[PDB]
């Protein structure tokens, strides 16, 4: 069983009934309690407490529930003493209700109910609403949206179990020649493989395919169809693939930032609490590095609250290893960036046409004077490449006489000025400067210092050094030395040698590594005290072993001690110690995902984090940042366009849009 709401506790319907009527009683109603009983009671138990309700009493407890109850804990409430089926039905009315139509509901349902759950939500519409549910999703849908959407309706998609191998190879090729292969996609012959093989035939071919080819499946579809299509088609990919870990997104983006989408909030806490909201769980907890339970919590307030909070669960036991499920989605997650072949791109290109004598000029005249003309500029610098940077301040100082950085230090100000020095800067140059910055002055800026250093490859920490040397007369090493010390101290130096393995796997010594690191966190019997970690084994593994090679130590960790390694060290670790290798961590899982990360944090809450987006911007703009964005817009939900103006303004919100990518 993997539902939240324990599979019954041993009641007695008469019993609950008379303990809500009684809630229900004098001036108000005892909120806590309704909560506390409804939530701790099943599906099934509820509709029989219905049935007593109803016969000792001769009324309906829903009305009555409605009466007392008002708002999200209302409608939450109620929406638990509805059959599932008659759940369903209500929420693709309302989806259809109305001028506008909630496409999102619409998809989120139709992509993750099963052949059953399907035909009991059209039987139940049915009974509810008296109307056919198939022609009314017609009568508000379009296109192959609409075809996808009545083919997932008939819930008759192929049965798990005769597994045909041929069929499975043959089913791979249809889908690379009807996507990969063509410019477009043939909708229809993935409306047919997606909507009628089996769950099971559906994952294997989604495994050949990744196999065969260098990239997922989705990687073919996304781009490649069109509006609300493609968020189907990419729906029910992630449902066949794993619905729990599906929920746990949507779950994640309903609460995404300021505000809640309350509605689907109650939707799959609800729809879900008796069917995998522990597997739900545990993904979420893998792939947000923050509690389902906490992020309900942080959002959320009342009784409204505290009943999505029992439908959650959030310290049964701490956290526990990995259930199939999600050791699944985990070891597929390293899997994936393991084998994805993936092509790396920036958002800044070398300007064509490219005359230095021209932007020099251009430059000069826009400052040239007591005014300043900051859009010749911005529209300038940031529209070209770094190389050809260098080139127009070469070509300044020989027209003129005078250095191109030291004008613009001198024209522009504010996080302007930050902004386009920094793209004035040559690479290795750059990071030497904020490395510089985050030791120099009181304190440290630690998360600067782990960015730039679990991020940069040999190569360029290599050049970062000299960099460093040749602009502040002084090593890294001794500069990290002196502004900082302690276990903090000895991984920034290992990290900043730049003399990480850049050499193959080999499985025999990835166990081994694990090893360690299953030591290193796993330390219960009798050493059950915390007793920290394992040797600077684990340092030198984490800073001096190849990214593909700690791929596998992660992979088959997580075959042996049943966790993930980025988990474990949460715990085991903490702060700077913690926030160093998980920023690895992540650093050799899914790199750009991690800038993607930093940049949502740098703008969520309260201000502007204006010091990290630009060191990011400026730094990724040549190398991943449409990589970036692409992972921004897909675990956030909204584009990386859309958060820099929301959270920017003047000619900084002008430079910055400038640099980014293409909208989204
Ligand atoms: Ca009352
Ligand atoms: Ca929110
Ligand atoms: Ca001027
Ligand atoms: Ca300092
Ligand atoms: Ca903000």
């Amino acid at each position: 069983y993997r539902g939240s709401i324990h599979d019954f506790p041993g009641f007695d319907p008469n019993q609950d009934a008379e303990a809500l009527y009684t809630a229900m009683k004098g001036f108000g109603s005892d909120k806590e309690a309704i909560l506390d009983i409804i939530t701790s009671r099943s599906n099934r138990q509820r509709q029989e407490v219905c049935q007593s309700y109803k016969s000792l009493y001769g009324k309906d407890l829903i009305a009555d529930l409605k009466y007392e109850l008002t708002g999200k804990f209302e409608r939450l409430i109620v929406g638990l003493m509805r059959p599932p089926a008659y759940c369903d039905a209500k929420e693709i009315k309302d989806a259809i209700s109305g001028i506008g139509t909630d496409e999102k509901c619409l998809i989120e349902i139709l992509a993750s109910r099963t052949n059953e759950q399907m035909h009991q939500l059209v039987a139940a519409y049915k009974d509810a609403y008296e109307r056919d549910l198939e022609a009314d999703i017609i009568g508000d849908t379009s296109g192959h949206f609409q075809k996808m959407l009545v083919v997932l309706l008939q819930g008759t998609r192929e049965e798990d179990d005769v597994v045909s191998e041929d069929l499975v190879q043959q089913d791979v090729q249809d889908l690379y020649e009807a996507g990969e292969l063509k410019w477009g996609t043939d909708e229809a012959q993935f409306i047919y493989i997606l909507g009628n093989r089996s769950k099971q035939h559906l994952r294997l071919v989604f495994d050949e395919y990744l196999k065969t080819t260098g990239k997922p499946i989705e990687a073919s579809i996304r781009g490649e169809l069109s509006g609300d299509f493609e968020k189907l088609m990419l729906a029910v990919v992630k449902c066949i693939r794993s619905t729990p870990e599906y929920f746990a997104e949507r779950l994640f983006k309903a609460m995404k930032g300021l505000g809640t989408r309350d509605n689907t909030l109650i939707r799959i806490m609800v729809s879900r609490s008796e069917l995998d909201m522990l597997d739900i769980r545990e993904i979420f907890r893998t792939k947000y590095e923050k509690s389902l339970y906490s992020m309900i919590k942080n959002d959320t307030s009342g009784e409204y609250k505290k009943t999505l909070l029992k439908l959650s669960g959030g310290d049964d036991d701490a956290a526990g290893q990995f259930f199939p499920e999600a050791a699944q989605v985990a070891y597929q997650m390293w899997e994936l960036s393991a084998v994805a072949r993936v092509e790396l791109k920036g958002d800044v290109r070398p300007a064509n046409d490219f005359n230095p004598d021209a932007d020099a000029k251009a430059l000069r005249k826009a400052m040239k004077g007591l005014g300043t003309d900051e859009d010749t500029i911005i529209d300038i610098i940031t529209h070209r490449s770094n190389v050809q940077r260098q080139q127009i301040r070469q070509t300044f100082k020989s027209h003129f006489g005078r250095d191109l950085m030291t004008d613009l230090k001198s024209e522009i100000s504010g996080d302007l000025a930050r902004l386009i020095l920094g793209l004035m800067m040559p690479p290795a140059h750059y990071d030497a400067k904020q490395l510089k910055k985050a030791m120099e002055g009181a304190g440290t800026d630690e998360k600067a210092l782990i960015e730039i250093l679990a991020t940069r490859t040999n190569a360029e920490i290599r050049a970062i050094n000299e960099a460093y040397k040749e602009d502040y007369h002084k090593s890294l090493e001794d500069a990290l030395s002196s502004d900082t010390s302690g276990h903090f101290r000895r991984i920034l130096i290992s990290l900043a040698t730049g003399h990480r393995e850049e050499g193959g796997e080999n499985l025999d010594q990835a166990r081994e590594d694990a090893q360690v690191a299953a030591e290193i966190l796993e330390i219960a019997d009798t050493p059950s005290g915390d007793k920290t970690s394992l040797e600077t084994r684990f340092m030198t593994i984490l800073c001096t072993r190849s990214y593909p090679h700690l791929r596998r130590v992660f992979q088959e960790f997580i075959k042996m001690t049943n966790y993930d390694v980025e988990h474990t060290i949460k715990k085991e670790m903490s702060g700077d110690v913690r926030d160093a290798f998980v920023a690895i961590v992540q650093s050799v899982k899914n790199k750009p995902l991690f800038f993607a990360d930093k940049l949502y944090k740098s703008m969520k809450g309260a201000g502007t984090d204006d010091k990290t987006l630009t060191r990011i911007m400026v730094s990724r703009s040549e190398i991943d940042l449409l990589n970036i964005r692409r992972e921004f817009i897909e675990k956030y939900d909204k584009s990386l366009h859309q958060a820099i103006e929301g959270d920017t303004s003047g000619d900084f919100l002008k430079a910055l849009l400038a640099l980014c990518g293409g909208e989204d």
